[PDB]
Order: C-alpha cells, then structure tokens, then sequence
C-alpha cells in the first residue's frame, strides 16, 4: 500500500492506494497536489484571488461566471444549509469576519450587540442562487455585501474530488482524505475494507463509497480539560456557538455533504441535532459533555457502518 | 447466492442483481425498485401528460418553474453534455421529434416539409433553457413558450444511477443495476469476480465474439444495435435526429458503447457521439478524452473502434 502525504488549504492531505508502485505513487503525488492546488485557487477564503474571493469582492448583482465545480458545490451547500435550518450557512462570512475567525484582522474589541446585528443583517441564504446554463454557469447574489464562506464544505469536495482522480487513474482501492474530511473505497493491501476509527470517550467503521467527516475534536477537549472559543458561527445569534456538544461525526453519500452537515449539527445543539437526524434518517455519531465525563449517542443508520469482525 | 430482479419500467426493461441478501429481503427490494422507477417514469416521461416534465411542457410561463432536485441536476448535466458534444445531444429537440412523429405524438399524415422542419427547429436551441439552484427550491426556465425538452436519451442513464443509490442506501455495495441500454455495477460476483458486462463485436465467419468490461465504480450505455443490423441486412429511419439539419442521422455508423462516471452522462454521449458521426465522433472522444467503443459499416462487412480509455476497462483472463 502506497501512502502519500501532504499540505493543503492549510491543513494536511493524505492519500493510500493498492495496485500502484513506489515510482508510480511518486506521479501519483505531482497530480494530487496540483488538483489540490487548483481546488484550493477555487475556494479559499485565505487568497484574494481566488474564485469565490473575486465573487466576494465583486459588487454586481449580475450573474457572476464561475466553474462547473463552483456552481455545483454551491448548490450543494445550499442545499444542506435549508436542510439543516439554517444552522450551516455558507453566507455567514461577514460574521466569521466580524469576529476575526478568517483571512481579516482580529478585533481591537469584543463585537457589541450593534455590530452583531449590522453583520448577520448581510447574511442570508435567500441572498444567494446558481444559475446552470449549457456551457455556463452563475453564482448570483441579490446583495453587494454578501460574502460567502465555503470552509465548512471545502474539504469535503476536496476528497470527492480526489477520490475521482483516484478513478480516473484506474485506481479502485483507495483512502483519500484532506483534513477531517475522508472517503474510502475497495479493500487495503491486507485485503480489508479500509479502518476508519472514531475515537470514543473506539469504535471502527467501513464507509467504503461513502464520505466521512467530524467537526470537533474529544482528544483535545479531553486533554485541555475545555474547549476553544468556537469558530463555529450560530447565524440566529451572529455569536459562537455555547454548547455542550463536543463532537459530531456524520457518514454521508459525499464527504462534501459530511463536511457540510458536522457544522450544521454542531449549531443545532444536541437535541436539535438528534431531532433532525432521526427525521431525515442520517448517519451521525456524537460526543457531548456530561458532568465530569461524556456521553454518546450514535443514530440506527450510523450503527449499520460499523465492522464486527 | 447472487439474486435477480428483473420488471418493466418507462416501456423498456430493468435488470438488477443483488449479492448479501436472501430471497426473502430481494423480494422486499423488487417492490422498492419498481416503486422507485414508477416514481422516475412519473418525473420524466414525455408519454405521461402528468408528469413533472410535460406539466413543465405545456407551461407556456417563461417565469422561474419548480422542480425537484433531481430534476433540476438531470437537466444541468444534460445541458452541459449538450455543450460538450457541440449541440448533437439537444434535450431541446422535442418540436422536432413530435414533427417526425418519433414520440407519443400521432405518427405524421405525410413526410415533413423543408418549411415543416424549420419552423420547429425554430422551437428548439440548448440557449433557450437554465436551471436555477437555491437554498430549498430549484427552478427550470425558458424563454421560448413553445420549447419542448426531451429527456429520453439521459432517463434510462439516471434510472440506472438513482437505482445504484438505492442499493447503497439498502446497505448493498454487490450490485449490478441496469434500466435499458444503460448499466451500472459495484463489487464481486456471486464467484468473487468484478461484474462481467459484455458488449457485442461484429462476427467473423462462424465464432462469435465479444469484449468483456469491467465498468465497477463507472456506468455504461449503448446505441445502437450490431445484432439487429445483422439479422435484419439493414436498419431502420433512425429516430436519433440531427438538430442542425433537422432531420433523423444518416450515418455509417452502426453503434456507439461509452463508459462515463455516470450512467446518465453515457447515456446522454452516445446519442451525441451517434449524431456526430464516426470521424467527428472519433475526433471528440480523443481530445474530450472519452472511453468509448464503436462499430461501423464498411460496406458488407463492419469494422470496431475502440479509444485507449475504453481498453483500460477491458477484463484480461
Ligand atoms: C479552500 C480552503 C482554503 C483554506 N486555506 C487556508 C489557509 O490558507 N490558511 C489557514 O489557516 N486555513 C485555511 N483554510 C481552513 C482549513 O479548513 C483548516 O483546516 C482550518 O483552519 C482548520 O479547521 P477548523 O478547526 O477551523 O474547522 P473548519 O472546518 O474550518 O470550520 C470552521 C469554519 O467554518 C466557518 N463557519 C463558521 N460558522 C459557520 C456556519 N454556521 N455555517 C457555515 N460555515 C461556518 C468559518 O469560516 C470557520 O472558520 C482553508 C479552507 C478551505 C476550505
Ligand atoms: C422516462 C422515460 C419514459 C419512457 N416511457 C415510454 C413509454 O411509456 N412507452 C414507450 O414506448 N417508450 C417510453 N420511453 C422510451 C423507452 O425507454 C425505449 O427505450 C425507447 O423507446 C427505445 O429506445 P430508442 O431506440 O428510442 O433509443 P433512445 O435511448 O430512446 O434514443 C432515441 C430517443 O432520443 C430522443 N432524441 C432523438 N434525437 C435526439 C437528440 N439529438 N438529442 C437528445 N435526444 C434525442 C428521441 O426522443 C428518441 O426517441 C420512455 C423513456 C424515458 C426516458
């Protein structure tokens, strides 16, 4: 098994495959890292030129020429942002600026309730739709002050679409992974569905076809005794979130759509987030706090992705 | 081990096999299966009035028309295939199929005009239909009130697709699926072997042969039939039309095989691969760069050709 490994949207890249050898796998890694380049000149929040920064810096209400990857990401995430309430909006990103969670300068001061408002009054997933065309597609926005943030989805296409050059390679037995986000396929050099573990306050799953994704991280709560200031953004308040959920693990078709629902999740809360998993019939598995300790809590549909041996 | 389903859906017929489940439980997935696809029908059909395309049809609104998602992604891919075999595949090129009476529609009292042909191929055109995407609703748009979309060559590609999902949300990743010409498979036989999809070559003299594919993870489509073209020593007015002459292809080419990521996109190929022709076809296929498998006449007898992509999928035991 060929393991290559490295930097991406400043995070880490990491990609196994079986049927390749060394010399093989070393080309393998030049195509990863220049698709990845080229997803990360997309998408990034953290370059001004990039696709979406030219669109966020744009004024226009016109329709606003983009990729067939950008117009479908897009779609995608606006998709989950209605199934999830609201929780995940990909328009939040003069919040996260607001408060100094991305590219921009940190605050002087706390943002009062006055700038709070002012912000989360240019958010809004009414404010933003996809045009598909033959040959052309738009992002459009019915507001100059939109600005929209695609972190919480980014990696997750990242690895959809790094496991399609998997394909396109002729490779059928891989893992493929670009931060938290991971997608899976065929058995390893040792002839088993590939080991995804979940680190449990550990449990081990086959998401084989299907996209893994976890926002949160238990290792760390655990060790710190305590939990960041959120960067994850409630859009009904235009605060961080303050809950006792830790973590949040989510199987999905796509790992766009794992990556995507994690956040949502961790916005809802974990009675909101229970309810909606229960009534969409989702793959999800959560950590939250407990007094001193933890408890877990794993949906019917997650259970069925677990390996017995 | 391996259990077989097979039933009738959008008047042709779905093929299905199943390994991990026992016949109790297949039983069970025939009737999921066949609810799926009569959902399907129900989307798509252009000989059902009712349905969410002909509803859509016989809207002469040019405003915004909510659609499901499915609808609104099956369009956006075949738009984007129209513009990439340079408009052979028109989704648009209803008015024309109705003119020549290739659809539902009431065969013609006599053979289309130059005139005829022009005034529906003045109802037609890829640039006269958008899809809009937004956050819990999608939309189909036209701007032409007498625009008539047929998605006849993208259905059966999209049934077989959809049908792959339902097998994964079923917890079954054995599977081969097919709705039609199109086909779509995933892991081992009942003996432990990829899915074997075997695709006909012409014969010669007395042995019939044909390639075997391994197309696990991709989807595959054929147009076309070698088979019926030998049998029957020629082939009938072809109800593939061209959407730049207006009229049905007159073509040497007898059949077109593609292997896509998608069974909709080989689907909605090889009617544009079809329409193009076998020099234009060939010239797309290597600079696209495409898996693709065809079979010409050339004059009594028939010649194959098969792109470097497409071998890459053949099985070599
Ligand atoms: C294309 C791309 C390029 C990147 N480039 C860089 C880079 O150059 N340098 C760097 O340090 N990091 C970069 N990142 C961030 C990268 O994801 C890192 O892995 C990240 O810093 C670590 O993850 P996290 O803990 O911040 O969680 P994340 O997965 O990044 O989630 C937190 C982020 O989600 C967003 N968010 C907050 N609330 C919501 C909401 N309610 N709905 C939707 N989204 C919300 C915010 O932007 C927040 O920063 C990039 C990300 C992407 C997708
Ligand atoms: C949703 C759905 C429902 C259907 N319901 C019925 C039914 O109820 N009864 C029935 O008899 N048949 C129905 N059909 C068709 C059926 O599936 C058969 O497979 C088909 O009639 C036989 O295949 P064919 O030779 O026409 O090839 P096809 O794959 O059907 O391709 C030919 C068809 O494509 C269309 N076409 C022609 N030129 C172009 C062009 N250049 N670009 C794009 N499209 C073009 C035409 O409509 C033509 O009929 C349905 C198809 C679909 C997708």
């Amino acid at each position: 098994a060929q393991v290559l490994e490295g930097k991406t949207m400043g995070t880490l890249w990491r990609v196994s495959v079986v049927g390749i050898d060394a010399k093989r796998a070393a080309e393998l890694q030049t195509k990863i890292q220049t698709q990845l380049d080229a997803d990360d000149w997309l998408l990034s929040t953290y370059k001004n030129d990039s696709a979406l920064m030219r669109f966020n810096h744009s004024r226009s209400l016109a329709p606003w020429p983009v990729s067939e990857a950008m117009a479908d990401i897009v779609t995608s995430a606006l998709r989950i942002g209605a199934k999830t309430d609201g929780a995940m909006d990909i328009t939040v990103g003069p919040l996260v600026n607001l408060w100094g969670f991305g590219p921009d300068r940190q605050p002087l001061h706390i943002p009062t309730p006055a700038q709070i408002d002012a912000a989360k009054a240019k958010t809004g997933l009414q404010h933003l739709q996809v045009i598909d065309r033959a040959g052309h597609q738009f992002l459009q926005k019915d507001l100059p002050d939109l600005y929209v943030d695609l972190s919480t989805v980014g990696e997750g296409y990242a690895a959809d679409h790094l496991a399609r050059l998997m394909e396109q390679e002729g490779i059928a037995r891989y893992l493929v992974s670009v931060g938290g986000a991971l997608s899976s396929r065929g058995m390893n050099a040792q002839g088993q569905p590939w080991r995804v573990a979940i680190q449990k306050p550990q449990a081990i799953v086959d998401i084989n076809g299907h996209g893994i994704s976890t926002s949160g991280s238990y290792r760390n709560y655990y060790e710190l005794d305590g939990k960041r200031v959120s960067h994850v953004i409630d859009p009904q308040t235009g605060r961080p979130i303050e809950h006792n959920l830790v973590s949040v693990t989510v199987i999905a078709p796509t790992a766009l759509e794992a990556d995507g629902w994690d956040t949502g999740l961790m916005v809802l809360g974990t009675q909101k987030a229970q309810e909606v998993v229960r009534r969409e019939g989702l793959a999800v598995f959560m950590i939250m706090k407990e007094g001193e300790g933890f408890k877990t809590w794993m949906s019917p549909q997650f259970k069925t992705f677990l390996v017995s041996d």
